């Protein structure tokens, strides 16, 4: 029910995870870790997104994906 | 924490399972993302008293998530 | 129930959706007749559980439920 | 009641629907007068349960309720 | 009640007998039967299984009243 | 544990067999399969095994009834 609704929104924004993950890729930071971590942020975005406000999902998701990655990068120096 | 330890410690498992689907021609980046969803489902639904190890249960959930995604779109 | 009369209207209005989706799974050598039946079950579940004041259209939600029912049928029989 | 006035407006607005649907079911052994009354009960139920927040016309919804009352009446009286 | 349905269905003829006495207007008998049936439903929903007035007489009044109010609302009787 | 899908899957060809009976009705078979399936769903949800009637017997009655109601409602020859 609610699960299927979130799956639709998650799967439509997967490329957004990759796009942001590639920005943070460089020496020592493996892209495959960043895709996973970023995907976690996308899941958090879809679960907390409020469609009754004027921020589009892709913009709110971008913020959550970045945030998840930055906190991973700070946790692992 | 706790759950976040289990997830971060098994990110490589997603890559290992996703590479099994190389011959589908589907972008490995998308499979990894899809498989990560499977890994997060496995952690959220484990129950350690069922006598099944978390790595094997997660292997199933990761492979299954990818399989459903591939058949849903083929 | 008046709710069931409304659900019946939206199910019958969208039987074509079951066919359009069922026909995509024809390469998985299962009879189209079975796929329509299984897909219809997913349409019934969609209309029964759809939340109209959420932001997902009925056709989008029902396509997901029709797919999910077929995919569960394919995984049970493989 | 204000809500009674609103329901009255909607019932009277769709009485043509009762007659048209009843005429479709008129047959030998089935009195049109009975079908109009039975159909009118279906219309009353439609207006009392209709939800405008959904995406179904009242007329679409009413006609379904009208048909359903007439069908159950014919099944109940063994006129299938 | 489930017994409401029985009371209504076997008083359907009552609606016709009353509605037929108003077909000296310019309103179709079909609409009068529909309106009278509203009067019958109102009577059954507001009937007391007692008192010195019982179903048939109370239903006749409500059926006639609804038809009268429908015709007066459209400026006939 | 609650998987009643064994019952439903076992009666799918019953839907097609009944829907083929209306070959002479000008309704596409795809619609009749869906409508019949609705009938099978109602059968399994209201089947009483304590009564003396087999499920496939009761299921056929609801499958055919669902189709007949759909055809009457749409003014099609039965």
């Amino acid at each position: 029910g609610d699960q299927a609704a979130r799956a639709i929104l998650i799967e439509r924004n997967l490329r957004l995870v990759v796009y942001i993950a590639r920005k943070f890729e460089n020496t020592g930071i493996n892209i495959e870790d960043l895709i996973s971590i970023g995907t976690i942020g996308l899941i958090k975005a879809v679960n907390t997104f409020n469609p009754e406000k004027k921020i589009k999902l892709a913009t709110y998701a971008s913020r959550c994906i970045e945030n998840e990655i930055l906190m991973y990068l700070r946790r692992n120096n």
